[PDB]
């Protein structure tokens, strides 16, 4: 059936979105920041990327920008300017670098009005962001039950203290790539096809890296999977807690078949393995313990058995029970 369970997915998915008045508070933020850097650098360009532009936003959420300039002007020295113009318009945060990379953090703001806990990370000439956001975004256009799913999905995982990369769980972004993964590759017929496998993908080399992928969406057929997102949801939990092999098998876009070892990729930390669709030598869930992971397939196998549970009415608010 799955009925109940999707009316109550609907009912959540409505409660936990961005609300219209966030999104345009948001976005005054950033036209406010594009000033900013305007006074400073004529020619870099503020951009946003993650979870806000691609649509993907629950309530609340951080901001993620990035600067792109010319690579042969310095990054360290407008990420300074951009910095202290930031601190003398009212906002508070920390400018520091990491190895080669500048970044900011701004973690409030006294006096434009967007509040105590304005949350915003931006990064400099940090193009491969801004190519994986264009991906999920091309996703979320493609099939309108993504798009709730993820923040199912990633509510569950903060409920369940399940989503903390610096306490040895893992990423939203993580958890994104694992709910497509499972759309592309796992469910039959397919929810999506592999964007960056179509025979109608054009190479495009941005850092050393390949972010090609098709992108006339008005082109590609609507899936031919017609499960409802209770459904859809019930067969992401059940592979991740029953099917999926983390040992030995890494999550990937680069496979027709979806198949590939750790061995292969050389990934014996990787206790949890998920090969980015673009940086391919980055694994998304490198801040994955040995106890996180234990967590996170615990928490796989109660949502699964939850679903499952032949003992009615079932209490489906306690999939976004705080552990
Ligand atoms: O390993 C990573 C993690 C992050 N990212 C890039 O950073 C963006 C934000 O990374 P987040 O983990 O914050 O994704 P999110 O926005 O969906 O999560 P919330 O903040 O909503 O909790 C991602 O969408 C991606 O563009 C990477 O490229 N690689
Ligand atoms: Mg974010």
């Amino acid at each position: 059936s799955h009925k109940e369970f999707t009316k109550f997915c609907y009912e959540v998915y409505n409660e936990i979105k961005i609300s219209d008045k966030e999104f345009k508070e948001k976005r005054a933020a950033l036209d406010t920041l594009r000033l900013c850097l305007k006074r400073i650098s004529p020619d870099a360009e503020l951009v946003a990327f993650g979870s806000l532009e691609s649509g993907l936003a629950l309530k609340n959420s951080d901001m993620d920008l990035c600067v792109l300039m010319d690579s042969r002007v310095q990054s360290d020295t407008i990420a300074l300017q951009f910095y202290e113009e930031l601190i003398a318009e009212g906002f508070e945060g920390k400018f520091l670098q990491r190895a080669r990379i500048p970044i900011i953090k701004l973690t409030s703001d006294t006096k434009n009005g967007f509040g105590a806990s304005f949350q915003c990370d931006i990064g400099f000439n940090n193009r491969l962001a801004i190519h994986n956001t264009l991906l999920l975004s091309s996703y979320t256009k493609l099939d309108a039950r993504l798009k709730p799913m993820v923040l199912l999905v990633k509510h569950w995982a903060k409920r369940k203290q399940i989503n903390s990369p610096y306490f040895g769980t893992l990423s939203s972004y993580g958890y994104v790539l694992m709910v497509l993964y499972y759309l592309i590759h796992v469910i039959k017929p397919p929810v999506f096809p592999n964007l960056l496998l179509s025979p109608l993908k054009q190479e495009k080399i941005v850092d050393g890296f390949d972010v090609g992928f098709d992108d006339k969406l008005e082109d590609i057929p609507p899936s031919q999977n017609y499960s409802s997102l209770g459904s859809l949801l019930h067969g992401f939990f059940r592979f991740y807690a029953y099917k999926f092999e983390p040992r030995e098998k890494v999550v990937t876009f680069r496979r027709p078949d979806g198949y590939l070892t750790k061995q292969e990729k050389g990934w014996t930390r990787y206790i949890l393995a998920i090969e980015d669709p673009f940086e391919i030598s980055h694994n998304v869930g490198r801040t994955v313990s040995s106890s996180g992971l234990y967590r996170i397939r615990g928490e796989f196998m109660a949502a699964s058995r939850l679903l499952n549970s032949r003992s009615y009415p079932i209490p489906y608010d306690s999939l976004f029970e705080e552990a």
